[PDB]
């Protein structure tokens, strides 16, 4: 943390943080969300890491190169250290991407090798090769060397996610799936794992072999797993809770922003918020079926209406705030609702359904009071407008995320947020063969326009192929995009270092600090 000069510290330094559901794992190579990222950036450094404005800027790596953007070299600090006070090598880096590449790690966070395209990772994942054949190696202790097989000039942006983090080998093969627990896990971020206590508490506290360490204020910081918005606020205004999660209460939020102003945080995120269809189930394999969904839901309605909290309404999958995207706007989002409705309607008709007849089917979502009364509000309006039933179905985030990769759903919410700021964060995850592809959408044609990007050398071409990609799944309907998210919760006037710059929100506890109140 920078405290600024002038700045009265609190003698006690300790920040709790709500992180809206438990997690799904403290193991790097086992997670794929928020909550767990949250939590994964104080505990596990990778080769980069944000700045406090989301800069991609050293982490374990103090510095790298790279050689015709294929082959990249990383030189490690001297002094980096697990919590054990062993020294973090390149060899922990060679080990941990090899356990992430394979297979019977089952990484839902697999391709993300896929998405920097380290040489052999195909291959690995299909189980035609080993995943010692991944394209890294250590040249020494401090050097850790990636190649690529194809030019891809963002790669360094992508080393922040916590699938790139390193994992003590030694912990993971002695105590399998328990290395995790507070008496066996080792960490080589700015904390280390206190206690663990399942639907109560995750408690942090400092790392003194952290190679930074000096520069950390927040001596603990706990993470809380409410997933009720209005009692996440309801404890940060009692004085428990320091930063709420960034789900915000429709109950009372329009009150928040009037009686609390200044503790509101509305920044920028690189977040959309949407309905992903099962694209393998039948009927929803129908494209007819799914544009009339997409076209039939009113996000005038939910964006300013129901919810009203700052979003926009959503036409795509990326972001069109992105950096590198220059997406067209379609025709349809520029109807009028009634034309969609119409339009949703016919498709619905000519798909078979009647009145005597009619679609109806699940809508999971993950426990919460923002999500259920969005449910609500949707599935009232596709009644309304298209004639469908839905049943509404909440299930815990662990649970709803491994029913989302199991495929067994019709529709469900979602939010994707960038992983680095660049549309193939977004756009990779729609590849037919994507670990991250929950959508189970395969389409050979958006497949291709999305290779065809790194086989161009220019950002112009490369530009108008995702904003092709993107018309190629809004033709396919292979979700219905409901809003891009802005970033709102609510930050207590004592905590410092938040600026709310960083589109990813990518916070590091070690760069906060509880200024004396
Ligand atoms: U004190
Ligand atoms: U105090
Ligand atoms: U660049
Ligand atoms: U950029
Ligand atoms: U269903
Ligand atoms: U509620
Ligand atoms: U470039
Ligand atoms: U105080």
């Amino acid at each position: 943390a920078d405290v600024p000069a002038g700045v009265q510290l609190a003698d006690k330094q300790t920040l709790v943080r709500n992180n809206g559901s438990e997690v799904q794992s403290l193991d790097p190579h086992k997670i794929e969300g928020v909550p767990e990222s949250n939590v994964s950036r104080d505990l596990f450094e990778g080769l980069l890491i944000s700045d406090v404005e989301g800069h991609p800027s050293p982490g374990v790596a103090e510095k790298w190169e790279n050689k015709d953007f294929k082959v990249w070299t990383f030189h490690l600090r001297e002094n980096a250290k697990w919590s054990d006070g062993t020294p973090v090598t390149a060899h922990d880096f060679v080990y941990s991407w090899q356990r992430l590449a394979d297979p019977n790690t089952a990484s839902p966070y697999a391709s993300y090798l896929q998405y920097g395209h380290i040489a052999n990772i195909d291959d690995i994942i299909a189980g035609k090769k080993p995943a010692t054949d991944l394209g890294v190696k250590a040249l020494d202790d401090h050097t850790f060397e990636v190649t690529l097989s194809e030019p891809v000039p963002y790669f360094y942006k992508l080393l922040v996610h916590p699938s790139v983090s390193p994992v003590p080998k030694s912990a993971v093969e002695k105590f399998g799936d328990k290395w995790t627990q507070p008496a066996n896990i080792v960490t080589n971020g700015a904390y280390k794992l206190k206690n663990w206590v399942v639907n109560e508490r995750i408690v942090l506290e400092r790392n003194p072999q952290y190679w930074d360490n000096a520069k950390t204020v927040i001596n603990q910081v706990t993470y809380l797993p409410i997933s009720s918005e209005v009692t996440d606020v309801n404890r940060y205004r009692s004085g428990e809770i320091d930063m709420t999660y960034n789900n915000m209460p429709i109950e009372l939020f329009q009150k928040l922003k009037k009686e609390i102003p200044n503790e509101v945080r509305v920044d920028p995120y690189l977040c959309t918020y949407y309905y992903e269809i099962n694209n393998q189930k039948a009927p929803f394999n129908d494209v007819r079926v799914r544009t009339a969904l997409k076209l039939a839901l009113d996000r005038d309605i939910i964006v300013n209406k129901v919810k009203n909290q700052g979003d926009l309404p959503a036409y795509s999958y990326t972001p069109p705030y992105t950096d590198g995207a220059k997406l067209v706007e379609p025709e349809w989002f520029k109807w009028s609702q009634q034309k969609r409705n119409e339009e949703a309607k016919k498709l619905l008709a000519e798909a078979g359904f009647t009145a005597d007849k009619p679609l109806t089917f699940d809508l999971l979502y993950n426990t919460s009071d923002l999500h259920k009364k969005l449910a609500i509000a949707v599935a009232s309006i596709w009644k309304k407008n298209l004639g469908v039933n839905v049943n509404l179905e909440n299930q815990e985030w662990k649970t709803f995320l491994d029913t989302r990769h199991q495929g067994t759903f019709d529709v469900a919410r979602a939010g994707w947020c960038a992983d680095y700021n660049e549309p193939t964060s977004f756009l990779n995850t729609m590849l037919s063969d994507s670990s991250n592809n929950t959508a189970h959408y395969k389409s050979p044609a958006f497949d291709k326009l999305i290779a065809d990007t790194l086989k161009v050398a220019d950002d112009t071409q490369r530009s108008e192929l995702y904003a092709k990609a993107e018309q190629q799944l809004d033709k396919d309907s292979a979700i219905v995009p409901v809003y891009y998210y802005v970033n709102a919760r609510l930050v207590k006037p004592w905590v410092g270092g938040y600026t709310g710059k960083d589109p990813l929100d990518n916070i590091y506890v070690k760069n906060l600090y509880i200024i004396k109140h």
